[PDB]
């Protein structure tokens, strides 16, 4: 089948193991160890296509090294998730881009901005302002929640979809 290398990066808390377990497993995961980075595989039919979905659920250290870099530039398409109710995860995003684009040599990668916990009442980032960034950078801005699963199914499956126009481009 196809495979997709997808990666889920953004800052600590945000939802990032509780998105792709949700994905996976279709079930909500409170307190996931949030030390613990594993790549999680699915197949699944996308647009018709056989799509074997492999996911990095990214964590650990914050580390800058030759090797850490060439495994982040092979993911084919990235996740940038922040938390709707967490201003500085969504100001963080711009660095997490910058790091993509650095190991990835290229400004054009596939990537989507993924405003997450979109269940939560005591929102602090407005929809607007995560849809006009996302649009300066030229990609899909979807809001998630993990916990009710809210447009996750969406979210993941855009990303293939960016990866997908890429290859042909
Ligand atoms: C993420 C990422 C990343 C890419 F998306 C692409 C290429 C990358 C190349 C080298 C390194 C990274 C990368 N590594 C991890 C990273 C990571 N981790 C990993 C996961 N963490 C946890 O799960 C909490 C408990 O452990 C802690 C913080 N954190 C950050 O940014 C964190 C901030 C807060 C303090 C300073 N630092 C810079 C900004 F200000 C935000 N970047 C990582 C990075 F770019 C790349
Ligand atoms: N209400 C709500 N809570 C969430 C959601 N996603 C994650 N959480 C909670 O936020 C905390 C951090 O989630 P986690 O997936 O471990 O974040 P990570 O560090 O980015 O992997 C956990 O307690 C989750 O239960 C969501 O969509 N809605
Ligand atoms: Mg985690």
């Amino acid at each position: 089948m196809t495979e997709y290398k997808l990666v889920v990066v953004g800052a600590d808390g945000v939802g990032k193991s509780a998105l792709t377990i949700q994905l996976i497993q279709n079930h909500f995961v409170d307190e996931y160890d949030p030390t613990i980075e594993d790549s999680y595989r699915k197949q699944v039919v996308i647009d018709g296509e056989t799509c074997l979905l492999d996911i990095l659920d990214t964590a650990g250290q914050e580390e800058y090294s030759a090797m850490r870099d060439q495994y982040m530039r092979t993911g084919e398409g990235f996740l940038c998730v922040f938390a709707i109710n967490n201003t500085k995860s969504f100001e963080d995003i711009h660095h997490y881009r910058e790091q993509i684009k650095r190991v990835k040599d290229s400004e054009d990668v596939p990537m989507v901005l993924v405003g997450n916990k979109c269940d939560l009442p005591s929102r602090t980032v407005d929809t607007k302002q995560a849809q006009d960034l996302a649009r300066s950078y030229g990609i899909p801005f979807i809001e998630t929640s993990a916990k009710t699963r809210q447009r996750v199914e969406d979210a993941f499956y855009t990303l293939v979809r960016e990866i997908r126009q890429y290859r042909l481009k």
